[PDB]
């Protein structure tokens, strides 16, 4: 009559068994799904923690091929403004160049040149590009009289490949070129030198319009309705309804409201740890579920409430419940090493959320502080350098595990390899 | 016969500064001092000639902070001289080694060069003399046909202040300017925007030609003459004849040889720890001496049983050099900014730091992540940017000078007093 | 031009009190002393103007035991005046209570030298503060000397304390500025930040003796601030010359000190973490118990005798 549901296993209870392998670790595919509608080139998402994910680290996550969830320990307007920073991050073209209008007085243009130099001011009339003003133009009353007019401009259409533009610069013997839309409205500016140095991120997570992807977290408190609406107006790709107990009337209804009110935004629900919670979130319309309740030993949930589910079994039970639905599941918590990340994938996660592991990187919030001959971030977290090096080690280990199991892609890794149970 | 004990010698922990009447705030005291007969420093900091501490990149940062670095000698002659050159030739905004063409270069070849460097301009040189530029506009046979001629060139003579160049760029309504010398040989290329965005270092240690100062270490082995001559030709400001036992025929003669052979370069000898050694190096021609033999529980003491506690060594050397105009550099034994203050009051003109600068961003080595922490690899903790440590060390010195009522380094060295304390 | 050592300077662990012929029981000696020219105390104990030690509640306890508290200044002007007013208006019977002419419990308050100091002093004086403690890291300075002169001239009916100092010359300079007492202690402890960051300090036994000799015959008391770990050190500070001793951290965590009691891993702490230490009176009782035993050992019937007659031995490691 002691109601024991099952024996539940954690990461240290299992090991992956090697299997026949034909694909080298460097050649396997890591592509996966965050939600019904969002694909990621690596199975990594950064946690909505105020020591982990603000705009800077979310941009870096998306560039690596995963995604960041911006934390909610801030005001509604600030959270939306963080989303905007990610959506607006552009790698090559310059979007807000300093312009003037035909009516601008040359006296005023010369004042702006004390800060900006003489490389050239675009001339705009209500967003229409009508010419450019160069220092050479000032060298041979309003800029309408001296500007180079529209029929001498060399421009590139918005959306032209960055390598087609470099070629047009060369053909025209120019270094700068203005970018316009179909109607000759100014849309930005590219430089030959800036295309050359333009670091590129071929794995970047991008939406259908080419902008970096980003998520944002919300609770179930009173202003959630207004926070979700601001995040959606900002272009957020995914809203994470994120509480300690996702299997609750509060979370289920908030997920339903988001899915009914903002049908075209992805919604994740959690956290959960059972098949039946997974089903309740799927039926409320969740586009993905986040798995993890007291996943680690000695941890407030276990010590204070005696509640928790070992994370291997929690992941496997959720994956079993969702097989066929099309709803991914994100493993949240208990990963301390890359080996644990590989086990979470074989147990059925579609990808993995990391938190404190990313805290203290250069891209995470906080300022670098020198303490007692050591580096910390303060707001005392040790300073960890660039996020790319951590991502590289994690994905390096996952690739290694896919080599040992003969898994050529994530779908195989999630469904084919086997564990052994060990004793310690 | 009896036990030949010369004196009781005090180290840093034996003494404390007595507070005195003060009416100058720490932020307002002057830290200006002298490294040698002929080199002034804005802060009394010198980075040590260690191969985990001082190569070009850290030497540049030390000089910009107002101190100086001694480039280490654990490298070949030509490699050390190249490190000197990188410091002597470092510039904020002026691009050096620009891609050039000649008046005879064929326009076909220039177009091939533009594929990689783009347009915006190739200086035209004729055996190093500047005779024109080729811009994209000039292209819309040979470069001499199309090149903009010498008389259309806006040039500034090298060594002009940056704000001076920035003004000339403004006056002529251009973005690029060429830097020339007395005979119009090309020296570099500077742009308005590179100047507007360059960091200024108002405290920088510079020579009479405006170049960052640097020193370099030599020993007494057989290739020392060749090494010294290569360092002098590279522009080194000071040669440090740097051995474990400065009070020796080999160091004394090598200091003398440097002073007689290279009259125009400053020479430091060391290390020493007695009045007698101080007089011997000053008589040999040294422009400063370096103090420190076995300053605290180290290899010299354990292996050879040799050393002089550093407070007494500094004061003994200081008394021996009083009235000679030869400064002394305290080297070794400084754990804390408080020890640096004590060294100054005992008579040092400045302090050499070693391993405290190891592991900074600018120090040699690469950053690695190990166990959620950051180190420098070549096993040292990553300490962040040099300026943080420098700021801490000088902040403590400033506080000591506030406590002693010292308004400048000269007062700090000659007026304040110590108490001798017990082990208790 | 040799190394400029003014003297060897001794701390508490360098010295011990020598027993002397004795005729008084510890239970019978007198502990009365002065805090300032105009303020007597029945025990020579002062609580520190630290935000972990002295707000109104602990100043109230201190004055009831016969000492006094200095309210800290890490708070607003009106707030700190409110704290002073709480003490002056409080009636709990307590036979040793430190009280002013009106029968109100005595209290002090700290101020600095920054910009708003003039308004802070004015507000504290109007709340009834008994003594203004002009309290900086470096009392031998233009700022402190001029502020104590300003207080003595603008508010001649309050007592003024200046510090901290550690030399004879600084003591005489504060006295000439009008100080009613000086506070002694610059870098008193082995690992002061002062010592580590600036290399500055004076071991406290020598600092106290030097300041006491400089103020002899002036009527200006001196308060030993810092370095007291045990009641034995308190005894030594009195024999070196102090009139009373100021405790800080040792009072932190008492029931009366600021902060909120919290339970962490089966232990109690004050949540601002320091351990919970129970009632202040037990600590004050142990300290005065140790001092009474020292006076019994040395033969001192009262504080004047304890400050002037007994001798130290110097000891080694
Ligand atoms: N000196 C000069 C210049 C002259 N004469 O022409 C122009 N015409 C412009 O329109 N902008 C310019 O910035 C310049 C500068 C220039 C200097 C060096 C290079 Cl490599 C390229 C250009």
């Amino acid at each position: 009559m002691l109601r024991i549901s099952q024996e539940a296993l954690t990461f240290d209870d299992v090991l992956l068994i090697p299997g026949y392998s034909e694909v080298l670790p460097k050649d396997v595919s890591l592509k996966t799904r965050l939600t019904r509608g969002i694909e990621l080139n690596i199975p990594l998402v950064s946690a909505a923690m105020d020591t982990v994910t603000e705009a800077r680290l979310a941009i870096a996550m998306a560039q690596e091929g995963g995604i960041g969830i911006i934390h909610k320990n801030m005001g509604i307007e600030q959270q939306a403004a963080e989303v905007r920073k990610v959506k607006k991050h552009e790698t090559a073209i310059v979007r807000d160049p300093v312009t003037v209008t035909p009516s601008t007085k040359i006296i005023e243009l010369l004042q702006m040149a004390r800060e900006y130099g003489f490389s050239g001011f675009p001339v705009v009339e209500q967003g229409e590009l009508v010419g450019i003003v160069t220092g050479r133009d000032l060298r041979v009353d309003t800029v309408a009289a001296i500007m180079t007019p529209k029929d001498k401009l060399v421009t590139a259409r918005e959306g032209t490949p960055l390598e087609e533009m470099k070629a047009k610069l060369y053909e025209n013997r120019i270094e700068k070129m203005l970018v316009v839309d179909e109607n000759f409205y100014l849309r930005g500016l590219v430089t030959f030198r800036d295309i050359e140095k333009a670091k590129t991120y071929p794995l970047a997570s991008k939406d259908e319009q080419g902008r970096l992807r980003v998520g944002a977290a919300v609770g179930t408190g009173a202003d959630t309705g207004e926070r979700v609406a601001a995040l959606v107006a900002a272009g957020v790709d995914v809203v994470v309804v994120d509480t300690a107990h996702g299997h609750s009337k509060g979370v289920i209804e908030r997920v339903r409201w988001v899915k009914q009110t903002f049908p075209d935004v992805q919604v994740i629900g959690g956290n959960i740890a059972t098949a039946e919670a997974a089903k309740a979130l799927a039926e409320a319309g969740a586009d993905a579920v986040k798995v993890g309740i007291g996943p680690g030993s000695i941890c407030t949930t276990r010590i204070v409430a005696g509640v928790g589910v070992p994370q291997i079994s929690a992941i496997a039970n959720v994956a079993a419940a969702l097989e066929g639905t099309g709803v991914p599941l994100i493993a949240d918590g208990g990963i301390r090493f890359s080996g644990d990340l590989a086990k979470a994938m074989v147990a059925g996660a579609y990808c993995v959320m990391m938190g404190s592991m990313f805290a203290g990187t250069e891209e995470a919030p906080g300022e670098i502080e020198l303490f007692q001959g050591r580096s910390y971030k303060s707001y005392r977290v040790p300073y960890k350098g660039a996020l790319s090096a951590i991502v590289h080690q994690l994905m390096g280990g996952l690739r290694a595990a896919m080599g040992y199991t003969g898994s050529a892609d994530i779908q195989q890794m999630r469904t084919q390899p086997q564990f052994v149970r060990i004793t310690g």
